């Protein structure tokens, strides 16, 4: 195949993995920090943390992200 892009179903996933973590009752109940650094370690890039954050009512902007992983 003509690689023009990267394996959105693996980003997909990846997204689907940090929407079902961060909408975890528990989870909501933990810092900011801890579910960025969790789902950083868990292969996900700042940008798909950042879309996971919006996917579960929490507008995150890309920023931030990278602010608290760094």
């Amino acid at each position: 195949k003509p690689e023009v892009e990267h394996t959105h179903s693996e980003r997909e996933k990846r997204v689907s993995n940090a929407v079902e973590f961060l909408l975890d009752s528990r989870v909501r109940r933990t810092p900011t920090s801890s579910k960025v650094h969790f789902l950083k370690s868990k292969g996900l890039s700042a940008e798909e943390i950042c879309e996971a954050f919006t996917k579960v009512g929490q507008p995150k902007t890309l920023n931030e992200i990278k602010r608290i992983l760094s």
